[PDB]
């Protein structure tokens, strides 16, 4: 699982 936020 992976996530990213800008
Ligand atoms: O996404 C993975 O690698 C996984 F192991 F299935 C999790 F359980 F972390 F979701
Ligand atoms: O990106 C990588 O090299 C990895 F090892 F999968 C981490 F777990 F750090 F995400």
């Amino acid at each position: 699982v992976v996530g990213g936020v800008v």
